[PDB]
């Protein structure tokens, strides 16, 4: 009896697949609910508003995402993950009483890549660098990025950076950067394309970027439904380092191995998963 499915999204990628199938297969393992995976169901906003609206139930959400685009007014946080995690956690459920579970180990970071050889010759090691040859090279961003105010809006801001920037769809922007047509994308710093297409991350000298840590989003109504569902997933907490989930995104985006299979193979050798 009671065999309630939850839908569990991600954003745009390999890593929110993996991260979604991990939870079903937790939530599978450990509960007597099934999950649903919903890959590449849309970008921050869309996932945000399906959850609160109840199309989704659960999706892989990140502290800083939460503190600069998801809070309204966005709060003036340090860069300490622990401290951003909680300011994350206690103003989203203020905000919109949805409980935000406890972070992963690992931070993906917006981080602004550049192919090696365009970094020695234009003498790039850091954002500010850019501020040098704005006007020479050719930026490809996602949408998303270029709204965030801890996006584009902030290498503006806090940069001074005016990019010649070109709005990409996020799958098509490593190519471009690979084949030349653009100069500098938008990054995330578990990426597989960054190591395979000899892409440099510049450094964020002047420190824009917030800990970005993930951790499950979800109602707080469905955690007062499901409160296994807190016990279950936070086995994750504190887990995956950036080399794990790296080669978990390689296994996935390069090598074209299923995410679900990729997710369960790690959650076994974890141990955290039977077998
Ligand atoms: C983790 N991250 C790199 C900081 C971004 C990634 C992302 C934002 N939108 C889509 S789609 N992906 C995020 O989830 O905010």
């Amino acid at each position: 009896m009671e065999k309630e499915n939850l839908i569990i999204a991600g954003k745009i990628g390999p890593e929110p697949e993996i991260l979604a199938n991990m939870y079903k297969l937790l939530i599978e393992e450990n509960t007597s609910m099934t999950a649903t995976v919903k890959p590449n169901f849309g970008g921050t906003s869309f996932l945000y508003e399906a959850l609160k609206k109840g199309d989704i139930d659960i999706y892989p959400e990140f502290t800083g995402t939460v503190t600069e685009s998801l809070l309204q007014p966005s709060p003036k946080v340090s860069h300490e993950p622990e401290q951003v995690y909680q300011v994350a956690r206690d103003g989203i459920a203020k905000q919109d009483h949805l409980a935000y579970l406890k972070p992963m180990s690992y931070q993906n970071t917006y981080a602004v890549a550049v192919p090696k050889k365009i970094a020695q010759e234009y003498g790039l090691k850091t954002i500010s660098d850019l501020k040098k040859v704005e006007g020479q090279l050719k930026a490809g961003f996602t949408l998303e990025f270029n709204d965030r105010e801890d996006g584009n809006k902030g290498l503006q801001s806090m940069y001074g950076l005016n990019l010649n920037v070109a709005t990409m769809q996020p799958a098509l922007r490593y190519q471009a950067i690979h084949s030349g047509d653009i100069q500098i994308t938008d990054a995330y710093s578990t990426d597989a394309e960054l190591e395979r297409y000899d892409l440099q991350v510049l450094e964020d000298d002047k420190q824009l970027f917030p800990p970005y840590q993930g951790a499950p989003l979800m109602k707080e109504a469905l955690l007062k439904k499901h409160p296994e569902l807190e016990r279950v997933l936070n086995t994750l907490a504190g887990k995956i380092t950036e080399s794990q989930m790296s080669q978990l995104n390689y296994q996935v985006g390069v090598e074209g191995k299923s995410a679900k299979q990729v997710a369960k193979e790690f959650l076994q050798e974890q141990g955290l998963l039977k077998k």
